[PDB]
């Protein structure tokens, strides 16, 4: 029995994390996901609005993924991050990272995703994320290029896959950085997935208990 529970926004690839080692080790988690303009909520819990926050069979609260992560894993004394990482996929997550929000922020703002429930909470996304990384709809009519630049850098990530259920052979932290990009990726329609890049996203998903979001991709 576990009383753990996890304050997350669904699109965030940070809570994502949060919630890949419950799903991995298949220990239980309620999920809540907050509105994306509640402040209140997070600020009683850690003092400040940011997400995931866990909260602890002892009911006190912890912040920061990585955190979240090694605490659920190192809970019941066997780890399952037991692998290497490889610094190529530090790199290649660090130059996607660095474009990829053009293709994800304009598609979260018109996705069904349950932090966005009601028009005020969506509002507040938009307006936040346009104040700091630009035009949503200059992104949109550039998805062209966009999709087929990520289609490039997928070719090469397909290279270095080792296997489905571990981007260097064991899992690693390199997989709980991965699996969130892949995820956040399957709302874009359009993409060419190589076939590693493919089976490792979708046996992840199947693992971790984390949807993908193909059905409603735009
Ligand atoms: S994706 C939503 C935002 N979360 C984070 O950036 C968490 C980063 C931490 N360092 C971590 O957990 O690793 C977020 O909460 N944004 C603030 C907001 O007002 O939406
Ligand atoms: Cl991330």
């Amino acid at each position: 029995s576990n009383a753990m529970k996890l304050y997350i926004y669904d699109h965030c690839p940070f809570c994502v994390k949060a919630r890949m080692i419950f799903g991995l080790k298949n220990i239980p988690v309620e999920l809540n996901v907050l509105q994306n303009d509640d402040e209140a909520t997070p600020t009683r819990m850690i003092g400040q609005k940011m997400v995931p926050i866990l909260q602890k069979d002892d009911s006190r609260y912890l912040p920061e993924s990585m955190d979240i992560v090694h605490y659920v894993d190192n809970l019941d004394g066997k780890p399952l991050l037991t692998g290497k990482r490889n610094p190529a996929i530090e790199e290649w997550l660090r130059k996607v990272n660095g474009y990829v929000n053009q293709l994800l922020l304009p598609r979260f703002a018109k996705s069904a995703f349950d932090e966005f429930s009601t028009p005020a909470a969506r509002q507040y996304f938009i307006r936040k994320k346009e104040a700091s990384s630009g035009s949503f709809d200059n992104h949109l009519a550039h998805s062209a290029g966009l999709i087929k630049k990520i289609g490039d850098d997928l070719r090469l990530l397909d290279k270095l896959i080792v296997q489905p259920n571990a981007v260097n052979g064991e899992l690693s932290e390199d997989d709980i950085h991965l699996f969130p990009l892949l995820r956040n990726l399957t709302l874009v329609a359009g993409i060419h997935w190589p076939t590693k890049v493919a089976d490792y996203r979708d046996n992840m998903a199947k693992q971790t208990q984390i949807n993908l979001l193909s059905s409603m991709a735009i």
